[PDB]
C-alpha cells in the first residue's frame, strides 16, 4: 500500500520525505490556500513541492469548465513529470480526463462519494480515485464501505485506476484500507506520524536498554 | 512455516537443533543478559550461536539512533552471513531498515503490536517483522488477530517480509499461527519441547509395545 | 441511547443543552484546564456546569490514592445531586468505587481499555464505565470492537453498569455505539453538532420551500 | 406493517381506501402542491383527505422556525384528531418535537438520512420517523440499510417511535422493509396498486375458470 | 406443524383420515372438476368431504366479483362450521375477506406468490394464507425462499393468519416447510403416503423379525 | 440431557445403574435375543431390567399390524410403569401410537431416518422418538444432521415429544447430541463407559497424589 | 462473571480480597503443598484460606475411593460453611458427588477436558464444574472451545451448575471465558494483577496529573 | 483422495484387492499381532501383503531409539520397494524421518493426534502424516477438526507430505475426509465394505431387473 501525504506544509512534507515512508503528496486548493499567506505564493507553494517529493503529486485545477480543466492541466503537467492533475468527478471534469488520459497525463479524481462514481472515473482512464471516506462519516455514514465495494468493482473487472483513500481521519482508516486492499491512501501529518508509534513499543526499548545496562556500562 | 528458537541458552540451542526441528534464532539484549552471567561474554555467547546454528539468527542492536544501528548492524552481519540485524520500530529503526536493505543486509523488525507498524517495516523492506503475540495477550487484546490482519494485508500487496510471529507463550499461538499461514513462529524452549508430545501418543506407543511382545518376547523386528 | 456533552467548555455546553439534545456532560482534568485560564478558577467551572445541565455531570478525582479519592469523591457528591464521581480505573480507584458505591455515591470509570478492565469496574459496583475508543484508535486498534465486547460480556451477566463510550472522535463512533447498544455516548461539540445534519436534509428542505412558494407567494 | 398511501390525490386516496389496505396518508408541501391547481386550494386538500381517512393522515409544517412551526402544529392539530403534525429533522424541529410531545400532538419526523438522526428524533419523543431510502437510491447508497440499523438501534433501546419508510420507489422497498420490521411503508399509488398482482395470479385465476366451465358451463 | 390433503379424491381422503396423520383438506376448482365425471356433480362431493373431515376443508369460491365471492362464501360456511372459504388474491377479494372476517367466516386466501401479496391477504384478516411453491418452482425460482420471507415477516409482526404452503410437489417442501416453521402443509395422496416411508425403516423391520424368530419360532 | 443404556445385558445395565448416570434403557428384539440364550427367556429378561432401572424402559413389540400392537402394548405396559412401549414408524405403528397416547401408555417411536417421520410420531402423540444416527453414518449420510433438524422442528411448533438419539455408536454423536440439546442419548455400555474418561484427567490424577505425598507419607 | 483466586498463598490471598476483585479461591493438593514448606501445616493453610475468603473455598480430596471421598468432604465442609468440596471427574467422584449434593455440601468437579465429562458432572448435580482451558492449550487444541460448548449444552438443558473456568494462564483465557459467559473464573495471582492494568491508563493518567498541575500546583482538589 | 486398507488380515486384503478399490495398506504392531497366532509368524504376513498389494504397504518399526529405528526402517524399505516405514511422532521418530527421507526411503508418521504434530513430522520430511480421528472422537474431540485444520496448514505452505487420514471408525470420516481434501484415508475392512452400498442402489436394481423381465423374459 502507497502512503501519501496530505498536506501543503513544506516542513511536514520534509519532515516526512526524510522519515522514508511517504511515498508522495495530494494537494487541494484549500490546502494549498493555507499555506499561501505572510506573502507566498501558491506556485511557489507547488513547486516547492515537486521538487522535494519524487513520487507523486498531486495538483488540483481549479477552473469548472472542460476547456479550461484540460489547459490548466496541461500547465500543472508542465511543472514535472511526477505532477498528477486532480480533477473533480463532474460531467466536464470526466471530459477532461478522458482527454488528457489520451495525451498520457496522470490525473486524479477527486471528491468521490460513491462507488459508482469511482467507477465511472475509472472508465473515463483515471490514474486515481480519490474517494473522501472522513466526510461521508462526518454525514452518519462508515466511509470505508464505499472503499470496500470499490475494490470488489475494480477487482471484478480487473481495473488499473489506483485506489487512493482521501479525507482519512485517524489511524483505523488506513488499518482498514490495508486490509481492504486499496492501492493508495493519503493522510494528514498529524496522522502519518502516529502510525509508526505504540505504547508497548517505547515500553518494551525500555526494558531492552535496562538489559543492555546490566551487561555493558557504557 | 518456519521455526525458530526464542532463547540464547546454548544448551537448548544445540538441543532443538539436535531434533532437527530448529530452523533458526531469535535474541534480544534480556535473553542475551540472562546468559552473560559468571563471565560470559555477551559477544561470544552471539559468536557461538551463529556458529553451531545453519538457519538466520537474530540479533538486536543497542543504539537507539540512525547511525548507532546502522554501524552497529555492519558490525552483526559481519560475524556471519546467517547473521540477521534485529532493529525495533522506531523513526530512526525504519531509516536504518531502508538504508541496511539497500545494502543487502538482513533484518528484522521488531516490537510490532498492530498491523500497520508491520506494513511500515515491510515499506522499509524489512526481511522479517516480529509482531509480539503474547505481549499483547497481556494487556487483554488477542494478539493473534492481529497477526491474521498482516497476514491479509501482506497477501493483498504480495509483500515479500516475512510474519515472524513472537512473543509466544504457548502451543495456541503456534496452532493458530500455522493455520493463519504466518512465515515464521520463534518458540520458547519450554513451547517447543510440547509441540512434539501429545497424551494418546504416549499412550499409543505402550499399547503397540505391549502387543509386540505378544509376538516378540524380546520386543526386536527381525526381518 | 443517552447523549453526554465531552467538555469542559461552558458555551459549548450552554447551546447543546438549549438544543434540548443533551443529556449530560463529561469532564476531565485537561478539559477543564482547558478552560481554567486567565482568572477562571477550576472550581467555578464545575459548580457553573452542575447549575446549567440537569443530567449527570462526570467530575474526575485528582488523586491517586484510596483515601484522597474518596475524601475528594464526597466533596463532588456534594457540590450537587447530579454530580458523578470519575474514577480511574486502578486498584485504589476499583476501592474507592467500591466504598462509593457503598454510600449511594454514583461513579464513573475511566481510563478504560479493554473489556476486563470494564468487567473489574462492574464488579466494584460502578455505575458508569468510560472504555475510550478514539485512543485504542490512535494506538491501531479498532476502538468499537471493546465496546461490542463490553455490550455481550454485561449482557452475559446482567450487569446495571451503563457502558458510556468516550474518546469519540466522529459521527461512526456513535452510530457503530447505537447499533451495538451502549447505554450512552459521549461527544465533543463538534461532533455533536454534526449528529443532526445530512445535506439531503438541507437539500429536502430547500425543494420543500420551492413548492410552498408556488401555492403560497408569502 | 401499517401501509400509508404518499400522496396528495384524493381520487387515489378514495381508490386505495375504498380497497380496505390502506392505513393512513403521507403528504409534503410538494406532494399538496402539485394537486392545488386550477383554483383548487391546499387548506380543501388537506381537509379533504382528513375526512376520508380514518387513519392518521401526516400534514407537514411550512414554518423553519420554532414557534411558527409550534403555531402550525397546533393548527393542524385542530383539523382533527387522526392529524400527524410532519416536521423537519432540525434544530428547531427537534425542538418543536419534543414541545408537541408533551402536548400530546403526535408527531412525524420528516428528511432523515441516516440512524442518528432518526434516533435523535425518537429521544425527541416523536411518534413516527420517516426515513427516505429512494433519495439515498438516488446518491448511489442503498437506502434500505439505514432501515435495517434503525429497526436494530430502536429494538435495542425499546424505542417506541415507529418507523415510516418513505421515500419509496418500487415493491422492494416494500418487502424489504416487512422483512426487517419496519413499523410502517407510505407508497406511493402506483407502488401500491402493484403490491396485489403477480402474473401467477392472473394465470391461476385464468385456469380456475376453465376448470369450472367444465362442471358448470354457466 | 398442520397437515392436509389436498385432493377432491374420496377414496384419497378417507385413506389418510384411516392413518391419524391429517388434519384437514384443502380443494380448488379444478381438483374438483376432476371428480365431477361420470355423474358425479360438484355439490356431493364437497358435502362427502365436509362429512369425512374433521378438521378444516378449503373450498374455492368461483364468482370473480365481491358481491358474488361474499354470497358464495356464506353458502360454503353454511354447508358446515368446518368449511374454510378459499378467496384468491385480487382486490376483490381482499374486499371479501375482510367483510368474512368481520363476519366469523373462516377464509384462506389462495394464488399468493410474494410474501407481500401473503402480507396484504393478512391484513384483510385473513385466516390461512396458501404461497404456491411448486407454481413458483416452475417458473425457476424457488418457490420455498417465499415461505421464509413470509415467516419472518409474520414473526416480526406478531401476526396470527396461518402459513398453508400449498402447491407441494415432493417431501423436502413438507422438509423445509417443517424447518422454516410454516403453520400447515397441503400435499396430494402420492407425497402424504411417502412421508412415512424410508428404506432404512423396512430393512430395520425385517432384521428385528429375524431375531425374533431366533427366540420365539411362534 | 437423559443418558440411557441401549442394552439388554444385565451386568451391563447394573453397573450403568450402580454409576448414577444411567437414567433408563432401551432394548429391542435383537438386543433381547443376544441374551436370551443358555435358556435364558426373553420374558424374565425384560422383567429383570424393569427391575434394576427405575427410569424409562423401552420394549420393542413385536407384532406388524394395529391390533397386535396395542395388545402388545397393553401387556406391556402391565408390567410396570415405568415400561416405555417402543413402535417402529409405520402406518400401523403410527395408528398405534395415537390410539396407546389416548390411554396414557407412553411410547417411542423406533427407525426413524428423516425429519418429516419424526414430526408425523409427534403428531401421533408419542412419547418419544428414536432416529438412527448410526445407520445414516452407515449409508454415508451424517446422521446427526437430522437431529439437528428435528430439534428445530420441534422447537418451533412447540413438541412435546422428547428426541432420543439411538444408534450411537461413538462419544462424538453424544457430544454433537448435547450442543444440539436433544433430550435423550441412548448409548451401548462400551461408548457409555468412555464419557467419563480422559487422559488428562488421569495424568492430573497421577500428579496430585504425588504433590500430596510430599506432604503426608499416607 | 465471578473471579476467584487459584493459589494457597496466603499473601496473594489477602492482596486480592483487599481489592475488592477476589471472590474466592481455589486449590488443590499441588497449590497447597507448595506452601507447606518449612513447618506449615496444610491443614493450618486450608483453615486460614477459609478464614479470611468471604467467598467459596475449593478444597481437593485426596482419597481416590467413593467412600474416602466423602468421608474426607464431610470433614472439609465442617472447616466452614464456605467449603467447597473439590472432586476429580472419575467413575468414584461422580459417585461422591451426588451423595453430597443430597446431603447440600457444595462441590466443585475438577479436571475436566472436554464438554460430555463437564455434563456428566452436572447430571450428579455438582455446584461447579471446572474445565482445564491451559492444559488443553498444552496439548494443542484450544482450551477455550470447550468452554464454548459447555456454555451452550448448560443452556440447553437450563443446567445450574456453574462453569469454573480453570487452568487459565493468560488474560485471554479470562477475556473469552466472559464472552462465553462462563459463571467463574479461577486465575493466577499473576494473571489477576494484570487484568486491571493497561499502558493506555498509565499514559492517561500522568497525562491528567500534567494537565491539572497547570491549574493547582500541589495537584490537589479544592471544592 | 486414494483409499487405503488398514489391516494385517491377508484374506481381508486378498477381498479388498479383488474388489479393484483398495489402493494400499497400512499395518500396525497390534494389527500384526492379531494375525501372527497359531504358528504364523510376523515377518512372513508383512511379506505376504507387500506380495498381494501393488499400492503403499505402511509397516511400523519397533524399536524407540533412533538408531534402533533407522536400521529397522531400511530392513523394512529392502523387502519391498512398495514398502513404506511407519514411524511414531517422537523426537526420535522425527531425527529417524530426516534421515530416511534423505536416503528417500518412504516414511508414514502415525500417533499424530494435532495439527501442529502433522506439521512437525512434514518438516521432517515424511512422506505420509497419520492423524488418527478415532482416538480424538474417543476422548471427546471430534477427530476431523485436526484433519480440516491440517489441510488448511498444509495448503498455506503448498506442503507435499501426504495427509493419511487413520483410526477410521465409520463411512462420515470417508466422507468428511473427501470433502475436506485429504490425500488418503486408511479404513479398516467393514468400513471398505459399506462404502459402495446404499438400500437405494439395491432397490433400484431390483426395480430395474422387473423392467427388464417385461421386454425380455429371459
Ligand atoms: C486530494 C485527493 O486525494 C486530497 O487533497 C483531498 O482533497 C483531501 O484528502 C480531502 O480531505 P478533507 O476531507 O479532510 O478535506
Ligand atoms: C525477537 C523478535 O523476533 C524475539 O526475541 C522477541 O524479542 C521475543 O519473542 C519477545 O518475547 P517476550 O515477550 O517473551 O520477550
Ligand atoms: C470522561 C470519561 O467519560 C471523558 O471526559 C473522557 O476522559 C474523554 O471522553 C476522553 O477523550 P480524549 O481521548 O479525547 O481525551
Ligand atoms: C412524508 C414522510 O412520511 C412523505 O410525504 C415524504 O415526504 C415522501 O415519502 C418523500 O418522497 P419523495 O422522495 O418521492 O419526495
Ligand atoms: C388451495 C390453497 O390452499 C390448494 O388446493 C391449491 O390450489 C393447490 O395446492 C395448488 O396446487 P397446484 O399448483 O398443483 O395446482
Ligand atoms: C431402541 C430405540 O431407542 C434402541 O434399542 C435402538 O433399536 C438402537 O439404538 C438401534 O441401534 P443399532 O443401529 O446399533 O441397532
Ligand atoms: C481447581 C479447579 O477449580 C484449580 O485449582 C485447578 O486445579 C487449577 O486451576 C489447575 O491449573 P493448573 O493447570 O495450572 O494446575
Ligand atoms: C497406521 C497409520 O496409518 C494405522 O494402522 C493406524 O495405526 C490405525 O489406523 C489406528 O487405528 P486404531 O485407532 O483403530 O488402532
Amino acid at each position: 500500500m502507497k502512503i501519501f501525504l496530505d498536506t501543503a506544509n513544506i516542513d511536514e512534507i520534509r519532515t516526512g520525505v526524510n522519515w522514508g515512508i511517504v511515498d508522495g503528496v495530494t494537494t487541494n486548493p484549500c490546502l494549498i490556500s493555507k499555506e499561501a499567506v505572510n506573502g507566498k505564493k501558491y506556485g511557489d507553494i507547488i513547486r516547492e513541492i515537486l521538487k522535494i517529493v519524487d513520487g507523486p503529486v498531486s495538483v488540483e485545477v481549479v477552473s469548472t469548465k472542460y476547456e479550461g480543466m484540460v489547459e490548466e492541466a496541461r500547465k500543472i503537467h508542465g511543472l514535472g513529470d511526477n505532477a498528477v492533475v486532480k480533477i473533480p468527478m463532474t460531467e466536464d471534469g470526466l471530459r477532461a480526463i478522458k482527454t488528457l488520459s489520451s495525451e498520457h497525463i496522470n490525473t486524479n479524481c477527486t471528491l468521490v462519494f460513491n462507488p459508482i462514481q469511482a467507477l465511472l472515473a475509472a472508465k473515463a482512464g483515471v490514474t486515481y480515485v480519490s474517494p473522501f471516506v472522513g466526510r461521508l462519516d462526518d454525514i452518519g455514514e462508515d466511509g470505508m464501505q464505499i472503499i470496500d465495494m470499490i475494490r470488489t468493482i475494480f477487482n471484478n473487472y480487473i481495473i488499473k485506476t489506483q485506489i487512493l483513500v482521501a479525507s482519512i481521519r485517524n489511524p483505523i482508516h488506513v488499518l482498514r484500507s490495508a486490509v481492504i486492499g486499496a492501492d493508495v491512501v493519503t493522510v494528514p501529518f498529524n496522522v502519518l506520524k502516529s502510525l509508526m508509534k505504540h505504547p508497548k513499543t517505547d515500553e518494551g526499548l525500555a526494558k531492552f536498554l535496562e538489559c543492555w545496562k546490566k551487561v555493558s556500562p557504557d
